[PDB]
């Protein structure tokens, strides 16, 4: 059976600015780099940046809702969002759901999110106020 | 700071076949389903399937290398891969450039992977068989 996410791999158009974004701006740990990629960690997450000449710098209106959310504590959320804002990182959505969320773009337009709250927290809120058509299992 | 992937959200074009793929075929746990999405877990991974009219069924030659790998044990890897093959699940890559992996597509062409091994194990393997120009930190 499957036991979790093993790794997330993001195709990148330019390796250096992507390493700078994930390591220096977002604070992830850089473990290795090679001519066409890098390995970083963020808590348990194994992130791979893969240099790919097929990656387009993609405006958010031109990509679907697929996105990658990173955990942060409530206490740290506002200062991290302010850090991204200072760095000029673009926002692609405003938060309208439960739990703090900041929706931001990576240099290639990958859709990212900072989120505070677990699946258990979300399910508890949904049980009290179910979405349209919502069924629990 | 950031610690871990909070959740992975995949945009899907048809909710029912996608839920069936992740729950029935891949064995993930379905927690809730509503008219426009579903919440599943795979170990400690929170997966959200989000119905998105913008999602296109995308052939693998039309998308970049961005992909999502799920952990599986050495004992279960081959029989799970063979069952996906026998079920007609499409593939997108054959060459094992990052260890023991099986590369397959979801119904919308999201690039998925079964992988055996941790980041620490991949780094150890790379010390002996490094990618071109590899540096370790
Ligand atoms: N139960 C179930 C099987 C599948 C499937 C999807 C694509 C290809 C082959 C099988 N999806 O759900
Ligand atoms: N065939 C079928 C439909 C469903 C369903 C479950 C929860 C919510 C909406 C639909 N489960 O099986
Ligand atoms: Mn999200
Ligand atoms: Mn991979």
């Amino acid at each position: 059976m499957l036991s979790g996410l093993n790794h997330l791999t993001l195709a990148v158009s330019q390796l250096a600015p992507s390493v700078a974004f994930y390591q220096q701006l977002l604070g992830m740990t850089l473990h290795a780099r090679w001519d066409s990629g890098a390995y970083l960690s963020c808590g348990d997450l194994w992130l791979c940046l893969s240099l790919d000449p097929q990656r387009r710098v993609t405006p958010p209106e031109e990509s679907d809702y697929t996105h990658y959310a990173f955990s942060i504590s409530e206490a740290d959320f506002a200062s991290f969002a302010a850090r991204l804002e200072a760095a000029g990182v673009a926002v692609w959505k405003l938060n309208r759901s439960e739990g703090a969320s900041h929706y931001f773009l990576d240099p290639d337009g990958h859709k990212l999110e900072l989120h505070v709250g677990s699946l258990a927290q979300r399910l508890a809120a949904c049980r009290e106020q179910p979405y349209k058509g919502m069924v629990f299992f």
